[PDB]
């Protein structure tokens, strides 16, 4: 499907800015996201609150206690968690969840932008949430769970053999693979679609080596084993079409400062980009570069290095 276009309202940007901070957690961000005025187009029916209160007993993150649960925010916060946890929902909530998911992508990117434009490194946590919204799983979930039809049985027979990542599955011989993949050809088709476009990239970079109040430009390159036929994303749970994108981030963990960020698409077997940042406070800094995908979990890459001021 195609998600109806829209630009997050300035009113929502103001609200997000006002609510987010350098210490916001994954939970805080989910709550903030749930407050977007944009969600007021989502139905709130008589009887829904009572159903949602029950549902909340089965979900990990609590809605802000002293906040009214008679808002659509309560519904959005909880159904999104039900989505990540893959809980069964009655049809009306299923319909509502779909309406909610149609609007989340623009909103989570605004969260990422706000935190990053402020140089807050927790921008990476917003990115984790972004991935969760696309695959319908938690960041702490078994990474294989995002593969279509990978039920608990299969996951268990991946554990015994020590198969942990999508790459491991493919590194497998062919009847160790079949033992793992006990599914119908129809199901295997959707498994295939997923593995076919699941990314595997390699990250590298370069400098100029010497400085200070002025801008240093680092050069980051991303390598794929093959230019992907395309970047259409495969998601069993996200009902709309999505194009694969990545954030290139340079930061300093110790200070949890985000030097600079850049959104790119890795549509080639090899790419190169350049980020300009300011040149830090003397002494030296232990810096890291993250290449984070916005559409899959467990495919990110990073590498750290030392500037000697």
């Amino acid at each position: 499907l195609i998600a109806s276009h829209y630009g997050v309202s300035f009113f929502t940007i103001q609200s997000f800015v006002s609510s987010l901070s350098n210490t916001s957690t994954l939970k805080n961000m989910l709550y903030v996201l749930s407050t977007a005025v944009e969600f007021e187009s989502v139905p709130l029916r008589k009887g829904d609150r009572a159903l949602l209160v029950k549902l909340s007993k089965r979900l990990p993150l609590r809605f802000p206690e002293h906040t009214s649960s008679g808002s659509v925010s309560f519904k959005v916060f909880l159904l999104l968690q039900a989505y990540f946890s893959r809980l069964e929902l009655p049809v009306d909530f299923q319909n509502d969840l779909k309406d909610i998911l149609e609007k989340v992508v623009p909103l989570i990117n605004v969260v990422v932008d706000i935190l990053s434009a402020n140089g807050y490194l927790n921008a990476t946590t917003a990115m984790d949430l972004a991935q969760m919204l696309i695959q319908g799983v938690w960041d702490v979930d078994n990474p294989l769970r995002q593969i279509p039809h990978f039920n608990n049985k299969i996951l268990e027979k991946c554990k015994e053999i020590n198969v942990e990542t999508v790459y491991d599955i493919m590194a497998l011989e062919d009847e160790e693979r079949d033992e793992i993949l006990t599914l119908t050809d129809s199901q295997l088709a959707q498994v295939a679609a997923f593995v076919n476009n699941y990314p595997n990239v390699e990250l590298t970079y370069s400098l100029n080596n010497s400085d200070s109040g002025v801008k240093q430009k680092i050069t980051i390159q991303l390598t794929r084993d093959v230019e992907p036929e395309n970047l259409q994303v495969t998601s069993e749970k996200y009902p709309f079409d999505k194009l694969e994108s990545w954030w290139l981030v340079l930061g300093e963990v110790s200070k949890k400062e985000l030097y600079a960020i850049k959104k790119v698409t890795l549509n080639k077997e090899t790419q190169q980009y350049e980020l300009e940042f300011d040149t830090p406070t003397s002494g030296k800094h232990n810096l890291t570069i993250w290449c984070v995908c916005d559409s899959y979990l467990d495919a990110d890459k990073e590498l750290s290095f030392e500037i000697n001021v």
